[PDB]
């Protein structure tokens, strides 16, 4: 049984056949008891208390049942008040002192109503990926950031194994995406108002990851239950060891949300002496922004890092040299009927985008010559042309509505991206470019560059919709994955006349 | 944390700056420390202890860091032994004690959220199997198994007599209380991944379920009435739950074991503890006596050779096989039977494939009783017969050896067959199977290449976890094309042509330029809904044409229809000028095989043909082509 200290705790206890009550001390070495008579030969012994020592008779091997359970151990008899089981019985029993915490309690976590937590099975993982996951997450244990669970939590979230960077470390990642989404209702009681628009005109944002922080502060424990996920076992010989998280998570919406203010506390001395730093924070990394020389953005991004493993805590991004590519239209000298077909068909559909455009003149129409342009089509197209290369007109942000990516692949080492909200209405357009390697590297570098310029633009990751089989995805998506956070993706089976309008 | 007494309980104590230990000590109702650094003022106090009595310096309001937990009390300074944290301290942390632990551990166990079952009255039996009810329980309570509970207790489930063979075995039908268990955890052990181990033995546990105990606090949902209510103390021995608790029951035990004898591989999927050493059968056997020792401490109990039966897999000392799996057969089987059949169908799915039994399995679900002899259809009976012929086929395999590499090859049969054989070394299978199409609607035998190999990969990776070397048919030079050139995005691992008769290439392909002199040949559609009245045809460029009536006339089938009617009067070299972009892209998508006679006849037409070029226009528009016919539905 559980035992509160308000009172002593005394139980009954049963000696040489007699009915009695010890009080179970927990700084008392050995055992000392009342006088009374015990079998076999007995050793004088004197013990020390808090009023000086006292002759007790030692006798060993003796029975006695502490809260009726059996226990043999050494007995001292002596001119003792109160009777007490000491250490020495508690250890045969297993007596254990047992911690809560008093100045920190957890915040409450909720779930939005009529929601379970996910149930989410764990798709396979290579030989060394479940090698070093078992170290990581038994050393994990160890530290006491998880404890493993038996079969009554249902619930699991996947895990995958990865390596930020060229340290030659793997580090583990939980995809969260069911739960943030589960636990949609936890971000509205606290947001970050206002999102910082400076970052979007920064020279340079380092990217720093603090995914550390998170391991002091505790969760609430109601909610511990729900993150829980299994490193299977390969052929399935063993049946997968299941740990919860004691600690907070690292991908989980509410992360960063109770860490918010335990953490700008500590900002508070940076953003207090150079304000043109722009610091925003994200599911594990730290952006800082400086629109100086790199040659000191670089200097203070050390200090930075200085002052954060102070307090116990722990290419390039440029978004200045960020730009919109816009559309372009062919000019050859001599154009042949195929030409203005395909040039007319390209057009009709970017009315979709820029409504000022008109055609009539050029359909006006062999297509193994030339046809030299009409004089008013050669006008009108001119007119058009001048339409197109402009920036995009009508368009801005609803914050509303979640942000959508879309991904067409060009086929020769390129690709083109649009980030729209609605259809036909396009916020950012871009492409990726590395220049023979790869096929599902290229796309998984290109969701990665796409997320973060969305992060540091409009402060969140978009809904994907990938040109790849969601079987191809799910199979070699993690072997190239250099991330904390994950994004929602969706499949697409339908080649359009988008990427050849494109580029 | 949870310490252990075995040495004293001593825990960092932090006083202002100052850094020490305290003793935890629950018997000393007040905190007493040997020194405290610059405290002051302090109030006279006296205590008393095991010898006398001792003056102490009383200090109020002190913060102390106790262990990493923050605590602000009395704190007394006096010539105490050693430093003692009271409980006066220990309950402002929250320093409770755990007391001696029982016998062993129950996993704890609930029901699902709102339910307060079950109820199902027991049809009362008969008294001859009725003697047979009450001599199982008496010898099972006896046994410290089944208790008679009180009558307080409202709940009851059936029980029904089985001779065990095709005397009266005891059996509770828990579906409905299978109905409000909380969800638990719960693949198969493949015989290819066993490795090589030179001494080998399987050891069945002697019905352990009867042996972990149940939740003291569930048993009031499993009630057991002779029509004298009982009541489960260990698992069921049928219910569904049982099998998560017993595996993690034995996991627990085992991992002592398991530590103390890394060498030995143990495994464990039913009531089969697969123990394989390379150590001797002489230094084996005194190992596994021991492992049968140990397993006996728990209180579970060990019952009481070329061929071993493991799991349904006969194991031999150089290769392995399925011990071949029949049913019993009769004009009407027992329904509860059934209800194993089904599972033993389920379970040689994974070892045989084609295996379905979704209509019977429904056939069963809709049903919930007894009394009735229960109808059973001709049309799933005969596909159980079947596909029964089909699995007397006798598997094989050798064990992996990780030290080579896993070779795997796929050939292509014909018309969407193929096979899996998969080895490390030559005419040694370690595993053999077959895939077809699963779209079965538009595909290309390239693409199913890359599915094969895609599914390939996964089983592999499920079964030893390292993905293989692939040896597939088709030729680098139409890989590569075919992968430069579709627009998704496809990837095969490490892999070599192997040279067969059979071979795998795309039989066409679409010109990426217009051709010169080619007769380009211009095509439209349109389809009505109220009579199905659309018409196709094409126009060409010296004009010929021709428009034939069609039936079922459905807007793509009529843009298909469009490029087929042209196609046919077309010769080698020809232009296509198409305003779908349906069927545009179901053509330039290179496909072989497809439901439509229709793009079946496409296909073999366009075969014939040596240069074929397809562009697109915008619809209801002008462009100096189709207006001839315009006018076509309008």
């Amino acid at each position: 049984p559980q035992i509160t200290l308000w009172q002593r705790p005394l139980v009954t206890i049963k000696i040489g056949g007699q009915l009695k009550e010890a009080l179970l001390a927990t700084g008392a070495d050995d055992t000392v008891l009342e006088e009374m008579s015990l079998p076999g030969r007995w050793k004088p012994k004197m013990i020390g208390g808090i009023g000086g020592f006292i002759k007790v008779r030692q006798y060993d091997q003796i029975l006695i049942e502490i809260c009726g359970h059996k226990a043999i151990g050494t007995v001292l008899v002596g001119p003792t008040p109160v009777n007490i089981i000491g250490r020495n019985l508690l250890t045969q029993i297993g007596c254990t002192l047992n911690f809560p915490i008093s100045p920190i309690e957890t915040v409450p976590v909720k779930l939005k109503p009529g929601m379970d937590g996910p149930k989410v099975k764990q798709w396979p993982l290579t030989e060394e990926k479940i090698k070093a996951l078992v170290e990581i997450c038994t050393e994990m244990e160890k530290e006491g950031k998880i404890s493993k669970i038996g079969p009554e939590n249902p619930y699991n979230t996947p895990v995958f194994a990865i390596k930020k960077k060229d340290s030659t470390k793997w580090r583990k990642l939980v995809d969260f995406r069911e739960l943030n989404k589960r636990t949609q209702d936890f971000w509205e009681v606290q947001l970050g108002i206002p999102h910082p628009a400076g970052l979007k005109k920064k020279k340079s944002v380092t990217v720093l990851d603090v995914g550390d922080a998170y391991f002091s502060v505790p969760l609430d424990e109601d909610f511990r239950k729900y993150t829980a996920f299994t490193i299977p076992s390969i052929n399935n010989e063993t049946p997968g060891i299941r740990y919860q998280y004691n600690v907070l998570p690292q991908g989980w919406k509410g992360s960063p949300a109770i860490f918010q203010s335990s953490m700008t506390k500590i900002l508070e001395p940076f953003k207090k002496q150079n304000p043109d730093i722009v610091i925003y924070q994200y599911m594990d990394d730290l952006y800082v922004g400086s629109d100086l020389e790199i040659g000191q953005h670089r200097t203070k991004i050390e200090e930075l890092r200085q002052h954060l493993l102070r307090w116990g805590l722990t290419y390039e991004l440029h978004p200045d040299k960020w730009t919109v590519q816009p559309i372009v239209l062919p000019e050859k000298d001599s154009w042949t009927v195929n030409d203005i077909q395909k040039l007319v068909g390209k057009l009709n559909w970017a009315s979709q985008i820029y409504p000022g455009i008109k055609v009539r003149q050029l359909c006006k129409l062999a297509l193994t010559e030339v046809i030299p342009l009409t004089e008013e089509a050669e006008l009108e197209l001119a007119e058009n042309r001048e339409i197109l290369k402009e920036p995009v007109h009508g368009v801005y942000y609803d914050p509303s509505k979640d942000l959508i990516a879309e991904i067409q692949k060009q086929g020769q080492g390129q690709w083109t991206y649009q980030i729209y909200q609605e259809p036909f209405k396009n916020l950012k357009t871009g492409k990726y470019a590395r220049m023979h390697t790869n096929d599902v590297k290229q796309l998984t570098e290109a969701v990665q560059k796409i997320t973060t310029e969305s992060i540091v633009i409009w402060g969140k990751t978009p809904k994907f919709k990938l040109p790849i089989q969601k079987e191809t995805w799910e199979t070699w998506w993690t072997e190239y994955w250099q991330a904390t956070w994950i994004p929602e993706w969706e499949f697409v089976n339908t080649p359009p006349l988008v990427k050849l309008w494109y580029q």
